[PDB]
């Protein structure tokens, strides 16, 4: 039973104190991989797109709870040709996986309001509003990661290159879909330099939508649609807490 | 051209705030494009600790908004000593000469070995002969001072002293510390096992080092500063942890 560690970042400027939020990260590795993951996400930090962080802290700590491994979700990379065309296909995929529409539609009138939020967004399908109580800072997703080895033979594979962006929203997608109270994700980046979004869920997988914004845009979105009669708070601890690698085996093939 | 703070600690079995004992700490106060040495450099000094691995750590950076004042290191003098009770003993001594009275010297000795698991430093108050700050196991930690390290290699060269980083960090601190009005003193010895130079330091006698202050091998250290100020202690606090401070030595 090897020790592994959780290696968590985040930056921002104009402060920590309302600021922009600039970047975040995650990361799950063994001790040797320390000096490398902690300047992987030092440089992510520094060199993003939506600015110059001000402010960053970088956190590493012994996880306790055993490491659990799981395939990535099955991936489709659809393509389209302008946001409004990705954007109504994401509502028919999120229909289609059991999302109702009524739902749907009261979700993509709070998008916007919830731009600024950090981590994720819970909306509840039973009562049709937003479940979580962590406003701006949202639901951060914690303590999964994928081996960069394994996920460049899965990328190959795969016929989809092999970019950090996507190993870290798969393996992000993969523990959250494995949750047995999410229903499905919708996400698309606050990037203003990357317009590919997505739709996850247990039965369509990782369905990948080429454009879901313009360029230059900095509003993103990450919303889980939950589906439970559980504490919210439960849910929350899971999410936050529970250690996932993902490991794609090439043998079941 | 702005400064940032950059702060590091570690601790094992635990963050510091669930009981885990504290490793290392540091400070940094460097340009933007000095970043990622100076976070790497933190990194690996809290990684190779005496003291241990840890298992938990924590880097942060921040700009600056307080305009960095510039100061000369304290007069060093070193104080050849035979073993850990003499140091002790000088260490009272010069404390007495620096203007604490014996008697809060003497409540302040009675209550070090409390403090063993303190990660800054205690303030102890001379009109109340009892500790002043209310961090706790958190302690005072001093912040934002740093020593460009070519010119504390000038300065280590003219006085005779080895250019070791421990001096260096130290030195910077203390300087900081003893300008401060409020501050009488400051009493400092390692909670590394391997390093049993300590010091005291105060404005009338300079950076008072005294080579054994414990045995080798223990890891009970200690940093208290003897506080004489007419301020509340939040005050102090404030003034210790965000007063940015750089020193520059030059010869007379
Ligand atoms: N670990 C996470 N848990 C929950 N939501 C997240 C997580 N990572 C990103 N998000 C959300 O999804 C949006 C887009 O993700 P992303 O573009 O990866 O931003 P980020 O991870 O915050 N920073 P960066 O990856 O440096 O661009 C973010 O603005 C968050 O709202
Ligand atoms: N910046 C500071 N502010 C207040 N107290 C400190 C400071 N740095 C160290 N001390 C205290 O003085 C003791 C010895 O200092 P030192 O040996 O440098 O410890 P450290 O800075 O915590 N870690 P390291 O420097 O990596 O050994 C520490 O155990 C602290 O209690
Ligand atoms: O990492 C980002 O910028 C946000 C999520 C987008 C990743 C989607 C992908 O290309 O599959
Ligand atoms: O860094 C430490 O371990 C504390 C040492 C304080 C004295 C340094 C010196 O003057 O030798
Ligand atoms: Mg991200
Ligand atoms: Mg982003
Ligand atoms: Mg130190
Ligand atoms: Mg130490």
């Amino acid at each position: 039973e090897e020790t592994f560690y959780s290696v968590r970042m985040r930056a921002s400027m104009n402060g920590s104190d309302g600021g922009k939020h600039i970047s975040g990260g995650e990361r799950l590795i063994p001790f040797h991989e320390m000096k490398h993951t902690v300047n992987a996400l030092l440089e992510k930090g520094l060199s993003h797109s939506r600015g110059k962080p001000d402010f960053m802290q970088i956190q590493f700590e012994e996880v306790h709870e055993s490491i659990k491994t799981i395939q990535p979700l099955p991936v489709h990379t659809n393509e389209v040709s302008c946001p409004e065309e990705g954007q109504k296909l994401a509502r028919l995929l999120l229909e289609k996986e059991g999302v109702s529409r009524d739902v749907i539609e009261k979700a993509y009138e709070q998008i916007p309001e919830w731009s600024d939020v950090r981590g994720a967004v819970l909306f509840d399908i039973h009562t049709g509003k937003r479940m979580d109580q962590t406003k701006e800072k949202g639901v951060r997703v914690s303590r999964m990661d994928w081996p960069d080895a394994n996920f460049e033979k899965w990328a190959l594979h795969s016929h989809v290159p092999a970019h950090s962006r996507i190993k870290e929203a798969l393996a992000l997608a993969s523990k959250v879909s494995r949750h047995p109270a999410v229903v499905a994700e919708l996400c698309w980046s606050d990037d203003p330099d990357y317009i590919t979004g997505y739709v996850a869920g247990k039965k369509m997988g990782y369905q990948r939508i080429t454009a879901m914004k313009e360029y230059g845009t900095e509003e993103g979105c990450r919303v889980f649609f939950i589906d439970g009669s559980n504490d919210v708070n439960t849910y929350i601890h899971d999410l936050e807490k529970q250690p996932i690698l993902i490991e794609w085996e090439e043998d079941h093939d």
